[PDB]
């Protein structure tokens, strides 16, 4: 509804989120194909896929760098880009900007958030549980594509180290 309420809310569920180690599976409208991996978030910008053997990498996200590292052909990509949605998994909502918060649905003890970035016009559907707090999916919709998240096995607020976040040769 109104846009600075679902703001109050969005950051309260995030700042419940420090971090999170969980599973992902992954799906397109675009295909019939399906994809499975580890996730895991550091609240201070860091996030990280490891996506598993039919596509297997580790992709390490934080602001406009992404970082791939293939492990079939071993071989390591940094790149800029911009992605505001993905990492605002791995965002402190007080500083985020260029974004828009269009609604807040609560039913069935869950609770959706929408919100759409300013620069790229992408819509993305954030799906928390209400209770414990916790992030079970992410859909991102444009007029051409809809991808889905959703996460499972999740361990909310758990030990994760920098170095985690990090490969070299
Ligand atoms: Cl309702």
């Amino acid at each position: 509804g109104h846009t600075e309420t679902i703001k109050e809310e969005l950051l309260s569920y995030f700042s419940a989120i420090h971090s999170f180690k969980a599973e992902f599976v992954q799906t397109s409208s675009a295909n019939n194909d399906i994809q499975h991996g580890m996730v895991f978030m550091k609240k201070p910008g860091l996030l990280k896929w490891d996506y598993y053997p039919p596509t297997p990498a580790s992709i390490i996200m934080h602001g406009r760098t992404i970082s791939y590292y293939d492990k079939e052909l071993e071989e390591y990509s940094y790149s800029i880009i911009n992605n505001p949605i993905i990492n605002l998994l791995s965002s402190d909502i007080k500083d985020i900007k260029d974004i828009i918060f269009l609604n807040t649905s609560t039913t069935d003890s869950k609770k959706v958030i929408t919100i759409q970035d300013q620069k790229t016009a992408l819509l993305a559907d954030i799906i928390f549980n209400t209770n414990p707090i916790t992030i079970v999916g992410l859909n991102i919709a444009s007029p051409d594509s809809i991808t889905y998240i959703k996460f499972y096995n999740i361990q909310n607020n758990i030990t994760i180290k920098d170095t985690e976040f990090k490969h070299s040769t």
